[PDB]
């Protein structure tokens, strides 16, 4: 019922996509919350939070998150100018997402210690087309699903080791899921 | 000893350096060497085989005492395509695959290891200044005595398109540049 696709649920900004496999389900509740419920799934990723982000940002998060298999629960967005996709990754599954990526250092930010890592995307889907761009990680050792994300110190040590950001685009917590099931309910403010 | 490359008991050795003085390289018995530095530049030398093989097994021991910038790694060439390597098994105060562009992983030995490619411009080599490429293994799980399958990396690299030709010598080296320390290895 609600599709892929970007638009404003409760006064916030969400964004739901999938590569077209079937098996979720993605629903948007009151004020901050979403749920997603998947089974047998290909790849999505869908949340709320705010269209344009911000550099310093304070994002609080709550609720269950409960994949079975590949799936991440993290900060994600895009900056333009250069074109950068992120990950602040609070809890995953199955995988670890930062796998293969470069590993540039480590942050320490709301209670943990984070690896920061990045890679580069080519030709692959984003914001403004197909494009390649740099996608930078930050994955926190101490796995969570509630919390409070300040984004000023993971942008902070990934500028350090090379990001630089034109202009941010949009900014949301989200459940990634990748040929798995699971459910999640998460509320952001 | 000076800079310069020959055999020590039963033992290849290589030892470089960059003229800026700060280093003492030293051989020893059987397959040791040992190299104290203070304020040194660059430098590289070890113990080993000349030729290395595609599948040696090698095994070092002892004490690696860094006080900044340097390396312990079983460092070689390959000839016909040039290409130094290094399989770094531990490092001090900077990761020496920094800036380089990261090919994969593979994991050998008790550690997972994150594969590494650069290019050298212009730079010094076995067979004088040239430009080539340098491959290399980070160990994760930092140790100053184990062993190495050599086979695992070269595989691993040669997986992700990193070609390994006619090999040349094949040491167990520390490496310093500007910085000071101890180490003491023995190589079998």
């Amino acid at each position: 019922t609600i599709q892929p696709g970007t638009g404003y649920n409760n006064g916030y900004f969400y964004s739901y996509w999938n590569d077209g496999h079937g098996g979720v389900t993605y629903t948007n509740g009151p004020g901050g919350q979403f749920s997603v419920n998947w089974s047998n799934s290909g790849n999505f990723v869908g949340g709320k939070g705010w269209q344009p982000g911000t550099k310093n940002k304070v994002i609080n998060f709550s609720g269950s998150y409960n994949p079975n298999g590949n799936s991440y629960l993290s900060v994600y967005g895009w900056s333009r100018n250069p074109l950068i996709e992120y990950y602040i990754v609070e809890n995953f599954g199955t995988y670890n997402p930062s796998t293969g990526a470069t590993k540039l250092g480590e942050v320490t930010s709301d209670g943990s210690v984070y690896d920061i890592y990045r890679t580069q995307r080519v030709n692959q889907p984003s914001i403004i087309g197909t494009a390649t761009f740099y996608q930078y990680w930050s994955v926190r050792r101490n796995h969570r699903s509630s919390g409070s994300v300040n984004t000023a110190n993971h942008f902070n040590a990934w500028a350090q080791q090379g990001l630089t950001l034109g202009t941010m685009d949009y900014q949301i917590v989200a459940v990634e899921g990748y040929f798995s099931s699971g459910s999640a309910s998460i509320t952001v403010s």
